[PDB]
């Protein structure tokens, strides 16, 4: 990345503000602006790229291989349970959540067992996050 | 990426913004802009590139051979009972929320077993998350 | 990517904005935009690329082989019961949520066994999240 920005409000070169209830008279104003962007970004010169795998198996016994990748989830239990008895109460629940694996972003590259790779991987995230907002 | 923008409200290069209840009385703007942009993103110059994958098996003797990739998900079990009971009571939900595995974003990018790859690669996200809003 | 933005209202190159119960009164403006963009994204020059893939078996004796790819789920078991009993009771639900297994984006690339891949894999994802809103 090059520019990267996170504005709250407002993002400006130039900004000429006037906010409420404000008096603006007699002004002069003059801009100039004389600007230039020159980008060389991500070059590549490569005369010989070699990527090589070879596997190579002779009179060999293999027996009981095993091969697992990433992310192996095994064997699991959730229990939640919500047991609400009433006698003659007034229940007044405005806002009750109950919240079990919540995902919000999730961004996968490259997740592999055997991997031969040349370059550039970039992940960028960006977010405003808001989850529970009772007034 | 070159340029990666979050702008909350208001994005703008040159703003002449006036506000409610203003006075904007004998006003001169003169304004000159020269922008330029140059951009070069991205060249590749190879002059020979070569992958190679080779798998050799001679008198050879396999067994109980076993390969898993990724994001493996067994024997995963959720309970969540909801027992609600009443005997003479005045229930008042307003927002009650029961979430199970909510996803929102989910970006998935060479999830692979063997992987043999060349260049560039690149995520982006951007989001403005409001979950819950209870007035 | 080269330019990537977010705004949330307002995005202009020049913005002459007013707002309201305003006087604009005896304004001159002059505005000259000499704007030039160039673009060189994603050359490529190559004078010879080569993917290969050899499998070569002899004599052999495979048994019990087992090749699983990403994104295996086996044996999952969701059990979320809802018993409500009522017994000269007021219920008031107003906006009562149960959500399982909710998917908004689900982007998947390359997602495979064995992969022999070239050049550029780009995933851009954008939004405006707002799940509950109880008024
Ligand atoms: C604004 O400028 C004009 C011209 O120069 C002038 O006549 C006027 O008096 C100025 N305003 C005030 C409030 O003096
Ligand atoms: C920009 O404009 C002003 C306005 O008179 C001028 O004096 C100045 O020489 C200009 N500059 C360029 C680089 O054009
Ligand atoms: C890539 O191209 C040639 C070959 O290597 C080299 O002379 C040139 O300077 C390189 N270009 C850049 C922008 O570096
Ligand atoms: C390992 O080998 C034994 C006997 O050779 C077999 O009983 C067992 O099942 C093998 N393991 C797996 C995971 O298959
Ligand atoms: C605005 O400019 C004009 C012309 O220059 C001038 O006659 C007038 O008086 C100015 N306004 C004020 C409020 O002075
Ligand atoms: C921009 O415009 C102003 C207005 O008079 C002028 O003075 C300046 O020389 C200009 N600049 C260019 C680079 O054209
Ligand atoms: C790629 O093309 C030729 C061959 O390498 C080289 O001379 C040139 O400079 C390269 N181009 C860039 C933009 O680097
Ligand atoms: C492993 O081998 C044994 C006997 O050779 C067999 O009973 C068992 O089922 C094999 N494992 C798997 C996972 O098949
Ligand atoms: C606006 O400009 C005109 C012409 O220059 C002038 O006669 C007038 O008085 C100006 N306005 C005010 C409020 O002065
Ligand atoms: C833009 O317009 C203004 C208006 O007079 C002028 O002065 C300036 O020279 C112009 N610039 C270009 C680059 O044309
Ligand atoms: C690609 O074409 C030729 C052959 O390599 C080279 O001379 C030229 O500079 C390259 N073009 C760019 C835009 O790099
Ligand atoms: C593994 O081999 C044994 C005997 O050779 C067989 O009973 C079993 O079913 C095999 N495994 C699978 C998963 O088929």
């Amino acid at each position: 990345s090059i520019d990267v920005k996170y504005i709250g409000v407002k993002s400006a070169y130039v900004s000429y503000d006037v906010q409420k209830r404000t008096i603006y008279l007699n002004i002069t104003n003059t801009l100039n602006i004389t600007n230039n962007n020159y980008y060389s970004v991500e070059v590549e010169n490569i005369t010989a790229q070699v990527q090589f795998s070879k596997t190579v198996i002779g009179k060999a016994r293999l027996n009981n291989i095993t091969i697992i990748g990433p992310l192996d989830m095994k064997q699991i239990d959730y229990t939640v349970p919500t047991v609400i008895a009433e006698e003659m109460s007034y229940m007044y629940d405005f806002c009750t959540l109950i919240s079990i694996k919540v995902h919000n972003i999730v961004l996968m590259m490259q997740v592999t067992v055997t991997t031969t790779y040349f370059g550039h991987s970039e992940q960028i995230s960006q977010e405003r996050y808001q989850y529970v907002d009772c007034g």
